[PDB]
């Protein structure tokens, strides 16, 4: 199964960060395809809901340090 989520990071302090939250979040279980942007501040997630979910994958990034919230 396949849905997307957009949830807004903040904090994502230079492309060390970016890069560092797409890995790791790119490995968590459910995950599939992810694009953080840092122009739109945010993490555009493909994702399993049997695995994983918005509010899991917002705990995840928060879990790593950055000021996650849901967006869309």
């Amino acid at each position: 199964l396949t849905q997307e989520t957009v949830i807004n990071i903040d904090g994502m302090t230079c492309n060390s960060c970016v890069q560092s939250i797409e890995g790791v979040i790119s490995k968590k279980p459910g995950v599939k395809s992810i694009r953080v942007s840092l122009a739109n501040s945010n993490g555009t997630v493909e994702y399993d809901p049997l695995l994983t979910s918005p509010e899991t994958l917002r705990g995840a990034i928060e879990d790593m340090g950055f000021d996650a919230t849901l967006s869309d």
